[PDB]
């Protein structure tokens, strides 16, 4: 189900570009990625992840229950990857209305304890508002973050 949909999402032209990043993780070879091969690719950049930690990273990807990472698993993973900003976007609007208000952000900035000035906070919103509506929406939130 997921594969039959993520597959139609990217045609062979897109899949080709995705294959470039797939071959990097496939430093040892084979047509699929594994937990051991993952840690090897992480250290290639300079990161030192844990084996058991990386094993859990694949467990989440194994929705059906494969064990290792496959090429189509890598494609569906890219297919399911703005939710990140959507979560932060909602965290800013404590009222849950759809947009962030200046009054909502005011306390959020002061809540940190830092000594910020309202002249700086107010001017920041006036400069970030390209259309000048008063509140911040998910549209402007994209360039905002």
């Amino acid at each position: 189900d997921q594969q039959a949909e993520a597959r139609a999402f990217l045609s062979e032209e897109m899949i080709a570009e995705f294959k470039a990043a797939f071959d990097m993780f496939d430093a040892d070879g084979g047509g699929d990625i594994s937990t051991k091969e993952l840690g090897t690719v992480m250290r290639m950049l300079g990161q030192n992840p844990t084996k058991e930690e990386l094993d859990a990273i694949i467990e989440e990807v194994d929705e059906d229950g494969s064990g290792t990472i496959d090429f189509e698993e890598f494609l569906v993973m890219m297919v399911r990857q703005e939710e990140e900003l959507a979560n932060c976007f909602r965290i800013f609007d404590k009222n849950a209305d759809g947009f962030i208000d200046i009054e909502e952000l005011g306390e959020i900035l002061r809540a940190t304890g830092e000594h910020v000035i309202e002249e700086d906070i107010e001017d920041l919103m006036k400069d970030s508002d390209k259309n000048n509506d008063g509140r911040i929406d998910f549209d402007e939130f994209l360039k905002m973050m």
